[PDB]
C-alpha cells in the first residue's frame, strides 16, 4: 500500500467563471470571477489591486485590466484581504508581469512567503506561489495612490493577518465610503483551545465589532456571497447588499451556534 | 561638500563589559554582560536561549555555554524580547555556529529578518546581521524544550513585536515563575499620530495592563536596570528588583509624561 | 467555460512505495522508497538527511529513522541534490519537526524558497511547501559532521542548482568512495535557445565531464534506476550499479539524441 | 575591559561626492558620484537604474533623476554589478521610494537579501540595508526595458555573483556598444586553498577571459578609476578610458601578482 497522491485544491465552477468588469463606483471595478472579489481601482497615477482570486486567474485579471485601458506596468499596488489560494493565489505572478508592489501586514506577509503553507487550521492542504510583501503596513496607516487614500483595519481571525479596506470613492462626483471587509467564517476551524491559536475566539469577537463600526456607504467582501452581492446580474449586482452591522451580526451568529456545537 | 559618512551604533561600555554566568533559578542562567540580559535555560534535551545582546557578543556567549556544559549544538531554540540590535544583535552568528532555531512572532519575525532596518522609529541608524525565524509563534502559545514550557505573551509597543515569556523554574525544587517582560520605554518616539503606527498609545496601554497581569514570582527585563537587577553584584543581583505590577506603574508613568511633553 | 481547475502533481505508485532501512555501507542507509533515494548518514555526533523524498514522505523518514536510533532532534543536518518537488518535498515538514538546518547552493537555495515555483521549465507545474537554506555552499566547499566530510560538486543541466555529494565511508572497515550525484535528465526541457536559461547546452556539457571524474567507488542517484539500482531487492541492490563514466556516458548520448530531435 | 565597539564602514571622501548627470550615450548617463558609478537609462517606457553606490546616496541618485526628468515612479527596474556596500548600499531604499524591482543572479540576490553579512571574505564588516531581488536572472539571459536590451555576463570573483551588462546606445543616431564591467580586483583576499569558495582561482581566470571577450566600445566600471575613466572632467571624462583587453589584462597581472604574494 503506497502514500497517498497528493490532491489538488478544486473549488466550485462559480468562482472560475470569468466576467467582464462590473463598476462599482467611479474609480472602483469588480474584474474577477462570478464568485471572487478582485478589485481594480484606477487613479490618475496608476491602478491598484485588491485581491486576485484563484492562482489560474492570473490572466483572466490582466485581459479586465487591459478592458479599462490598465497596461501591465500601469498597476502600482496590489493590496490584500488575506493571504488564502482563492484570494492571494496569483499574487506571484502578478509581480512578475507588471511590477506592482504588494503591501500587507506583518501576518499576513509571513503567510504569503510560504505560499500558504503551514496554515494554522488547514495544514499543507492549501498552497499557492509564494510572493513576497513589499511594504508592511500597521493597524489604521494610510496607503495612498494617484491621490485615493485606502486605510487598513485589522480584523483578525479567518487568519490572523485578515485585514479591511477603506477608501471614498466618488459616484457621479458624489462621495460614497466603500468597506472591502475580510471574511469572518471559520470553515472547520478548531475555535477552542486551539494550540496553534490561543486567543483565536478574542480576535474573532474584537473582530466582530471591528467590522461593525467601519465607516460605510457600501459594503463589499472577497466571496461576495457573503454581503449579499450578486455579480451575475450587472446592474442590480448591489441591490440585495449587507450593512456592515449586518454582516457583522450574521457572522457572529454562526460563530457563536459554531462554538457550541464544538462545546457539544 | 560631500555626503556625510556612516555612523555606527556605539553603547554604554557596560553594556558591553562580560560577565561569569550567574544562577537565577535550578535552570536558568544570566550569560550575558552586566548591562545586557541574555538568558540561558539548561533542560535535560538541550538548552534555550532568551536574547543575545549585541552583534559582538557571539563569542562570549558560546564561552560562557561552554562553562555551563553546553556544546553549541546543544542549544536547541532562540527566543527573544524584540528584534533591536541590541537584543538580537548575534542571532545570525549564533545560528550559523550552534544549528539552533529561532522562535519568533511574525512581526518580530519580520523586523529579524531585514536586520532592524526601517525600524519606525529609527530608520535606518541602528541595524545588525540578518536573520530568518524558523517557528512563528500566536499570542499565549506554550513552546515546550526538555518539559519546560515557555508562554508567549505579545505585549506590543516598545516595537510592534515586543514579546514577555513566562515559564515555572524551580529554586532547590521549589516552584518559582519568571517574567522576562520586555521593554516598555519610548526613546524618542513620536507617539501622537504617528504615520507608521498609528494605534501606538492604544498599543501601550494594552501592554501596560498585560505586564501588570503576568504570573510572575520574579521579573526580569532585556535591560536589566529597568527593573532593578544589578548583575554586577552576584549572588545579591535580584535583591531590589520590582514586581511586575511596578514595573508597569513605573513606565506607565513616564509614558504618560512623555505623551504630555510631546502634546506641549 | 470556467477556467480550468488546479491539477495535482501525481507520480508512479513505485515513487511512493515505503521500504524498511537498506544499508548500503557502515554509517550510510537508504531509508525512501522503493524508487525515491533518501540517504541518511549516522554519525557520532548526529544524522545527515540527504534528499527527503516527495511531500507525503515526512512521516515515512521520520519513521525510518526511529527504526535506525535516530531520534528527531539528532538530525543536524538536510542536504539536497535538487529542489524539485519529488527530490525536497518534505524538507519544509523535516526542519519544523526535526530542528535540521539545510545547507544548498544559492541556486538550490533560490528555488527552495520558492517552492519549486516559476520553474524555469515546469512553471508552477510542480510545486511544494517552501523552505530556507541556512547555510548557502560553495563549489568545491567540505561540510562535516560527526567527522563525516562531505564534498559538494556543482554539476548544473536539470537544476542550476544540481549538486552531487561525494564522502568516504566504511564498509567493514575498509574505505568505500561513495558519490550521490544528480540527475542528468531533461525531461521535456527546450534545449537550444531557451530564453530562460541560455547555456543550458554548454552547462549539461560540463557537467557530463564533472560526474565523469568524480571520486567514486559506489554510484547513487536520486532516482535508483538511473544508475541501474534496484532497492527492492535487498542485498542485491546494487548489483548492476554503474560506474559514474557509464552513468556520465549513458546520459549524455540520450542528451545528444534529444538535442538532435529538437533541432528537428 | 569591555567588548569592542562596532566599527562603520568610512570610504574616501571622493566616494560621497556629489555629481551633476553627465552623459554618457544618448539614453545613458552617470548620476553617481565622482568615484562611483551609477548609471541612469532613459527609454520610453520607464527608466533602469545600474548600481546605486552607498547607503546614504539615495536621495542624491533621486534628485539627479528628477534633473533628467525621471519621476520616483518612472524608475522600472534596477540592475547591479555586484552586492557589496559601495554598490547596492540604497537598493532597499530606493524600491520602498520608485516601487522599482531588483533583478540579479542567485548569487546576487542571495548575498543582497543578508545586507552583504557573512560575505566570503569581509564577514559582517561591511553591511548595508537588505533588499530582496524580484527577477532571478541566468547567464546570458536578456532583459528588456522600453526596447533597451540588456544582456547578463556572469563573471564571478569579486563576489560569485559579479556581472557584466551590456546593451546597445545610440550617440546621435549611431550605434555604440556599452559594456558596465564588474570588479576584478581581489582586495585583502585569501586566494588559494580558501575553505569558503575553493574554486575562487579558477573562477576568477575565467572570468578575465569572459571580460576580454565581451562586445563593446565603451567600457564603464562600478569605481571608474578602475577603467581610467575621470568623471570629475566631464565632457573628457571618457579620454583615456581602457579597452575590455587592457581592463583585464591589467587585472590578471596585479591578481597574478597577488597570488605569488601570498604563495610567498
Ligand atoms: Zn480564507
Ligand atoms: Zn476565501
Ligand atoms: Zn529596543
Ligand atoms: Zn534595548
Ligand atoms: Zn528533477
Ligand atoms: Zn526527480
Ligand atoms: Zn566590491
Ligand atoms: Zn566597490
Amino acid at each position: 500500500a503506497p502514500l497517498p497522491q497528493l490532491r489538488a485544491y478544486t473549488v466550485d465552477a462559480s468562482w472560475l467563471q470569468p466576467m467582464a468588469p462590473l463598476q462599482v463606483a467611479d474609480h472602483t471595478w469588480q474584474i474577477g470571477t462570478e464568485d471572487l472579489t478582485a478589485l481594480l481601482v484606477q487613479t490618475a497615477e496608476g491602478a491598484v489591486l485588491l485581491d486576485g482570486g484563484m492562482p489560474q486567474m492570473a490572466g483572466h485579471l490582466l485581459d479586465n485590466m487591459k478592458l479599462r485601458g490598465v497596461a501591465p506596468q500601469d498597476l502600482r499596488l496590489i493590496l490584500l484581504s488575506h493571504a488564502h489560494a482563492d484570494h492571494a493565489g496569483p499574487v506571484a505572478e502578478l509581480k512578475r508581469r507588471t511590477g506592482a508592489h504588494v503591501a500587507a501586514n506583518a501576518e499576513t506577509a509571513v503567510l504569503l512567503a510560504r505560499g500558504g503553507s503551514n496554515d494554522l487550521h488547514f495544514g499543507d492542504g492549501i498552497t499557492y506561489p509564494p510572493a513576497s510583501a513589499d511594504r508592511i503596513i500597521m493597524d489604521g496607516e494610510v496607503v495612498t495612490v494617484g491621490g485615493i487614500a485606502f486605510t487598513a483595519h485589522f480584523m483578525p481571525g479567518h487568519t490572523p493577518g485578515s485585514t479591511a479596506w477603506t477608501w471614498t470613492d466618488t459616484r457621479d462626483g458624489k462621495p460614497v465610503r466603500i468597506a472591502y471587509a475580510d471574511s469572518l467564517s471559520a470553515p472547520g476551524y478548531q475555535l477552542k483551545g486551539n494550540p496553534r491559536y490561543p486567543r483565536l475566539i478574542e480576535d474573532y469577537k474584537r473582530s466582530f465589532a471591528t467590522v461593525r463600526a467601519l465607516p460605510c456607504d457600501l459594503l463589499l467582501t472577497p466571496h461576495p456571497g457573503a454581503s449579499n452581492w450578486n455579480y451575475a446580474v450587472g446592474s442590480k449586482a448591489s441591490a440585495e447588499a449587507l450593512t456592515c452591522n449586518a454582516y457583522a451580526d450574521a457572522a457572529e451568529k454562526k460563530f457563536d451556534a459554531q462554538l457550541a456545537r464544538e462545546t457539544a
